[PDB]
């Protein structure tokens, strides 16, 4: 079976709404999100449906743009680098599970190459 989704919703954690989260759901999240190599990362690794059944045993830290997204929307951080550090989660998982130049770390590389460029003018904290 597939995991529980990580957390996208939680009253108990502080949050905010900064100029620099902002930024990652305006300008990060909806680049990587229209791009035509988005859709495997979406949603959850689905385990079952892709066939994957050793996926859960080595990613335990799962991690994908629709729970990013989720995260974004719904206020759920309360800084910017917990954020980039869930996109960084995401693709080191791709990498990891994956061999290099299959067509799903081809997918990543690209989506990281424009992450890159768009977090190297993330704006200073107001
Ligand atoms: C990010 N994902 C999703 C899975 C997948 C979906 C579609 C094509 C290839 C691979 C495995 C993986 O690492």
């Amino acid at each position: 079976s597939n995991p529980p989704p990580p957390e996208t919703s939680n009253p108990n954690k502080p949050k905010r709404q900064t100029n620099q989260l902002q930024y990652l759901l305006r300008v990060v999240l909806k680049t990587l999100w229209k791009h035509q190599f988005a859709w495997p990362f979406q949603q959850p690794v689905d385990a079952v449906k892709l066939n994957l059944p050793d996926y859960y045993k080595i990613i335990k830290t799962p991690m994908d743009m629709g729970t990013i997204k989720k995260r974004l929307e719904n206020n759920y951080y309360w800084n910017a680098q917990e954020c980039i550090q869930d996109f960084n989660t995401m693709f080191t998982n791709c990498y990891i599970y994956n061999k290099p130049g299959d067509d799903i770390v081809l997918m990543a590389e690209a989506l990281e190459k424009l992450f890159l460029q768009k977090i190297n003018e993330l704006p200073t904290e107001e």
